[PDB]
C-alpha cells in the first residue's frame, strides 16, 4: 500500500469529487428527460452514430429554436458518462459541433427485438414519487419509521393503490426489468421443467408467469399479486391472475416463484411469507427465489454497486427491506421449514435459489 | 459484455441514491461525528456514530451502516472489515480524502452547504419540467415555480439562506486559493463584487488588502442576509439597471447564470462603471473541448446542465466564448490570470 502525500494536486481532486457528488443527481435526471423525449430511440432509428442535436430536434414535436442546443447540452453530459458516444465536426465556419451515437449501454435503454428495455425501469427509479422519501431519510433514522411512509402517510404498496399514475409506472418498470432478466434465467435454469402448476407470488402484471408458460406450454401458472396490480394484468393463455395479500396466504401450486419479493420485507415478514409458501406446496414442492445476494465487501465494482444501491433504496421505500447474503437466505429457508437450499443460477446479478422442502 | 451493459443501466437508473444518501449523512452530521471521533487507527463503528446522534431509535446503527456501505462503495468514506466470531463480517468506517471538503476545516468552512443546496427539494423539482422546456421553450425552473430562480429566492427564505450559504462556502474555499496566486487586486482602491452574494468574497479581498474599499452588490433579499464585515459596503440593486462605480469589478459565477444577451448587457454596464483603464475580473469555469470522463470536466458539464435547469439561460462557455463577450462589450484586452478548483480568473481589460 503506497501512501499518497496530500498536495495541491490531491486537494484539487478531492474538491472536485465533492463538487461532482453534490450535483450527481443531474445524470439520472438528464437521462430521464432524454428517455421521455424519446431521444435514444430517435438515435437508434435515425443514425446513419452519429447524428447532430439539430437532426434529433427535427424529429421532435417542437418549434422551440433552442431545442437543438438544449439537446446538445444534455447529450454532452450523457457522453461524459459513456451513456452516449460523440464525434466532433468542425463547422466550415470555425466552431466545433458534436454529433452523437449510442453507446453499448443503450442496448438496454432502447427497445430490443421483442419490444423491451430497461428505460421504463429508469423512469420508475427517477419518478417524482420516489425522490420525495429521500428528504425524510434523516427523520426516519432519528425518529424511526420508513421515509416513504413519512412522505405520504402510508406504505408504498398502499400508495400504488391510491396513485394510479405511479401504479402504472411501477408495474411497467418492474415488468420490463423482469422480462429482460427472466429471458436469460429461462435460458440457463432448468428448475421449471416438469412442473404442472406454478404460482408467481407478487408477480406484478404477470410478465414472468407469461414467459414461463410460453417456454413450457404444459405448465399452468397463477399470477398472484395485490388487487390494484391484478386489475391491470393483461390476459395471457395459461395464466390465471388472482388478487390477494400473500401474508394472508398464497395459492397452491407445485412450485412458488418469488422474484424481488424477499428484499422488500424484514426477516419476520419473510419468514411469514415463506411459511405461507411452505403450506401451499406439496411434500416435495420448492420455492424458487430470485434475488440479488449481498457481496462480501462494498467494493467499487458496478455489480456490487447495483446491489448496494438497491439495499439503500429498500431503506427509503420499503417496510424493512434489505439485501441479504447467501447465508442469510439459507437461514430464512431452514427457519421456515425447507430442508434443501441450492443456488441454482445467476443472470444479470439476479441469483436463482431453490428452497426445497426435502 | 451484455451483463456489464445491463448492470451499468441499472446503476444509472438508481444513481440519485448516492447524492441523496450523502445529503442525509451530512444533515445527520455523520461525517463531522466521524472526523471528531475516529480513534488514531482511524475507523469507527456505526453503533459508535449512532450513539452520538439525538436518537433513541434502536434501528439507527443498522440504517447508518447501510448508508455508509453505499458511501464506501463510492470511496466517499473508507472502510475496514472486522470478522465476527460467528463468521459474518462487520464494517467500520473512516474518512476518505473527499471528507476534507465535506467537513469544516480550520477556517470553519466546507463544501457541505453546497451539497445541501444542490440536493435541495426545491432544486429537484425543475428536472420534471425539462422535457416540457425542451419541446415548448422556456426554463424548467420557471415552469415549476411562478418565476425565475432569483425571484423565487426572494419568496422562499429557507432556500434563499441555503443557496447563499452554499455559494458562500464554495466561494470561500476557492477564493482562499485564488488569493494565494492572483495579484490582480493590488493598486486597486475600490472593488465592486457584482452578484457578490452575502459578501464572503468581498470580505476576503479586504482582509487581504485592507487598503481596498469593497462594495458587495447583490439583490435586496440577499443583501438582507449579508453580515457586516468592516471595509465591505453592502448594496442592494439590480445589476442589469446599473453597476456601482469602482476601480475594478469582480464577477464570480455570474456569467454562467445568464444568456449571451444578458451577459452583454451586464458587461456593458460594467464597462460604464469603470474608469478608463479599469478591468472586470471574471471567475468562471471554462468548458473543456470534449465530453471527457475526468472529474474536472464532469464538474463543468454538471454545472452546465444545472444552468439549463435553473437559470435564465445560463450555460458554461469556452475561453474563446468569453473573449467574444469581452470584445462585444467593448473590452480591448483579455487575460487568463490563474485557476483554483476549475475556477479560472480572467480579466477583461478596458485598454
Ligand atoms: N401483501 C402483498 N401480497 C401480494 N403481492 C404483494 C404484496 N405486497 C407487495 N406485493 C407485490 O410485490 C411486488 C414487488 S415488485 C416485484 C414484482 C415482480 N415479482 C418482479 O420481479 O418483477 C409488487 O408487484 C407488489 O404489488
Ligand atoms: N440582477 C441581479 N443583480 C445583482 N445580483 C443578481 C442579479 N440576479 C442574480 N443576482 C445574484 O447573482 C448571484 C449568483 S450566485 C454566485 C455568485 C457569488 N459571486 C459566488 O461566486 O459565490 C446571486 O447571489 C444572485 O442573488
Ligand atoms: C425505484 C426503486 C426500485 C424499487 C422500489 C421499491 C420496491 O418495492 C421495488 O421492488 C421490490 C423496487
Amino acid at each position: 500500500e503506497i501512501q499518497i502525500i496530500p498536495t495541491h494536486s490531491s486537494d484539487e481532486e478531492a474538491n472536485l469529487f465533492a463538487m461532482q457528488l453534490a450535483s450527481a443527481a443531474v445524470l439520472p435526471m438528464a437521462l430521464k428527460a432524454a428517455i421521455e423525449l424519446d431521444v435514444l430511440e430517435i438515435m437508434a432509428k435515425s443514425v446513419p452514430g452519429y447524428i447532430s442535436p439539430a437532426e434529433i430536434a427535427a424529429q421532435l414535436p417542437t418549434t422551440n429554436p433552442e431545442a437543438p442546443v438544449m439537446l446538445d447540452r444534455v447529450l454532452r453530459l450523457l457522453a461524459s458518462y459513456s451513456v452516449v458516444t460523440y464525434t466532433l465536426r468542425e463547422l466550415p465556419s470555425g466552431k466545433v459541433e458534436r454529433l452523437y451515437g449510442l453507446a453499448p449501454v443503450c442496448k438496454f435503454l432502447t427497445k430490443n427485438e421483442d419490444g423491451v428495455s430497461l428505460a421504463p425501469f429508469l423512469l420508475l427509479a427517477t419518478d417524482k414519487v420516489l425522490l420525495e422519501p429521500w428528504f425524510y431519510l434523516k427523520d426516519a433514522i432519528l425518529e424511526g419509521g420508513i421515509p416513504f411512509n413519512k412522505a405520504y402517510g402510508m406504505n408504498i404498496f398502499d400508495y400504488h393503490g391510491t396513485d394510479h399514475r405511479i401504479n402504472k409506472v411501477f408495474n411497467k418498470g418492474m415488468s420490463s426489468n423482469s422480462t429482460i432478466t427472466m429471458k436469460k434465467i429461462l435460458e440457463m435454469y432448468n428448475g421449471f421443467e416438469g412442473l404442472t402448476t406454478i404460482v408467481d407470488v407478487g408477480g406484478g402484471t404477470g410478465a414472468v408467469a407469461s414467459m414461463i408458460v410460453a417456454k413450457y406450454p404444459s405448465i399452468n401458472a397463477i399470477n398472484f399479486d395485490l388487487p390494484h396490480v391484478i386489475q391491470d394484468a393483461p390476459a395471457f393463455s395459461g395464466v390465471e391472475h388472482l388478487g390477494g395479500d400473500m401474508f394472508d396466504g398464497v395459492p397452491k401450486g407445485d412450485a412458488i416463484f418469488i422474484k424481488w419479493i424477499c428484499h422488500d420485507w424484514s426477516d419476520e415478514h419473510c419468514l411469514k411469507l415463506l411459511k405461507n409458501c411452505y403450506a401451499a406446496l406439496p411434500d416435495h414442492g420448492k420455492v424458487i427465489v430470485a434475488e440479488y445476494i449481498l457481496p462480501p465487501s462494498p467494493d467499487p465494482s458496478i455489480a456490487t454497486k447495483v446491489v448496494i444501491h438497491t439495499d439503500a433504496l429498500m431503506l427509503a421505500y420499503n417496510p424493512g427491506g434489505k439485501e441479504r447474503t447467501e447465508k442469510e437466505f439459507q437461514a430464512l429457508a431452514m427457519a421456515s421449514g425447507f430442508r434443501g437450499f441450492k443456488v441454482a443460477s445467476c443472470a444479470f446479478n439476479t441469483y436463482v435459489m431453490e428452497f426445497l422442502k426435502t
